[PDB]
């Protein structure tokens, strides 16, 4: 599983042909990064299947809602995004073998293919939220294209500290995976590389034992505070 | 001079006719708010005057710079707004007068023209910084119209506390006057108050001794890094 210092970096397999042409289908980002952010967003559920295997399920397309307390410019709100078109479940799959997940209940996951823009001038922000926990138990965070960019380097923080103990700048075929709880994680924003425009393409996926799942009238009602 | 604790608020006499409708033709700002905020934006020099007054110079329309040490989410780029169409002058010299500004130095003003919207569903954030300093030594919030908004409530902070020490919705009609350096800020979102659309329209002015004016190629190389 994770290394000792709660996080390990892996290289992801190749993806299917669909999955980077997708990334220009993502509409704007209603709610974060101010126009440089495009988004969708599905929900999963996670079920020890058979053999040492984990069978996914899409649950219903719900608005996403997080809290204020981990998310201080996005959480508290619900935020309407559409579904994701195409299959991010191999590429999880991958992700779910290196943390080891407990295989003693299910699981459910939120997975958010982002795309973030940057351009002379004006940076793409990857983390708004400042040095945060996600909220989650484990996150996984892949990079799937970048495109004429510098910046974007993933830093790891132990809470209270001044500095990062850990930090990389993550390409396209990494994926970092997190203790989400005993970590707090930021990126430095995204740069134009020569003046020009460019892009960096990322999947997220935050794991929640289904016990505690982020999904459904109860986890909406405690992140909007209602 | 401002209270023992650092601020007071203070009404406002009458606008000129032009001050409210030009609200209406704010363009969306493009770096903050995420859709919700809409800005014009201005920057004088203050210079005592003859028989104790204080004169007014609109400087040549630059990029708004300010630092990411103080502006977590809109610090460190190159803002581009469109200049204040109307004079906003008298209504601040409303503040100099209760400040008792220092005639011994001129002084520098940013002038913030904001409109924030809410709707079902969405706030408007105000201070998505958080609790923060501007920056500058002086602050001055004016609040010009309120439609159809709950929420919008001031909260003023001892520097590191961990609760406000007062709490106000100010009204139109209203501002508050800040030390900016020996209190922090911020606003809780504006949210609407029946269901549909509302909207809070603010003027703030940023007051910096001209010798430490936050505008000019050295101010903007320091608070871009550069
Ligand atoms: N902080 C990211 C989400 C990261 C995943 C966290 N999750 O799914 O609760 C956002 O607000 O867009
Ligand atoms: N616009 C000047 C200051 C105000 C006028 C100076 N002046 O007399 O030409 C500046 O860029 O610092
Ligand atoms: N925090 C506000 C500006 C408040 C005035 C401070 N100033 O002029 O540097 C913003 O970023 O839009
Ligand atoms: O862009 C990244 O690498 C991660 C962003 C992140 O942690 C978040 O959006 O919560
Ligand atoms: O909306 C307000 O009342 C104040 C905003 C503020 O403090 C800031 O924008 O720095
Ligand atoms: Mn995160």
């Amino acid at each position: 599983p994770l290394g000792t210092e709660g996080f390990t970096v892996i290289d992801l397999p190749e993806v299917a042909p669909d999955i980077l042409p997708s990334y220009d289908r993502c509409p704007v980002d209603d709610y974060m990064g101010n126009g440089t952010r495009f988004k969708r967003f599905s929900q999963y559920k996670l079920t020890p299947a058979e053999d040492d295997t984990w069978s996914f399920k899409r649950l219903p397309h719900r608005d996403y809602t997080t809290y204020k307390k981990f998310n201080p410019v996005g959480g508290g709100i619900r935020r309407v995004y559409e579904p994701i078109e195409v299959d991010f479940t191999p590429l999880i799959s991958e992700g779910i073998r290196e943390l080891g997940l407990d295989r003693s209940e299910p699981w459910q996951i939120n997975v958010h293919q982002n795309r973030t823009r940057a351009d002379g001038g004006r940076p793409g922000p990857l983390t708004p939220e400042g040095v945060h926990h996600d909220g989650h138990e484990f996150v996984m965070i892949a990079i799937l294209n970048k495109v004429n960019v510098a910046g974007g380097t993933t830093r790891l923080w132990k809470p209270g500290a001044d500095a990062p103990f850990w930090s990389g700048t993550l390409e396209a075929g990494q994926a970092v995976l997190l203790d989400d709880r005993g970590l707090a994680h930021d990126v430095t924003d995204v740069l134009s590389a020569d003046g020009g425009p460019g892009h960096r393409d990322i999947v997220i996926i935050a794991f929640s034992r289904w016990a505690e799942k982020w999904y459904g009238d109860e986890h909406d009602a405690a992140a909007l505070e209602e």
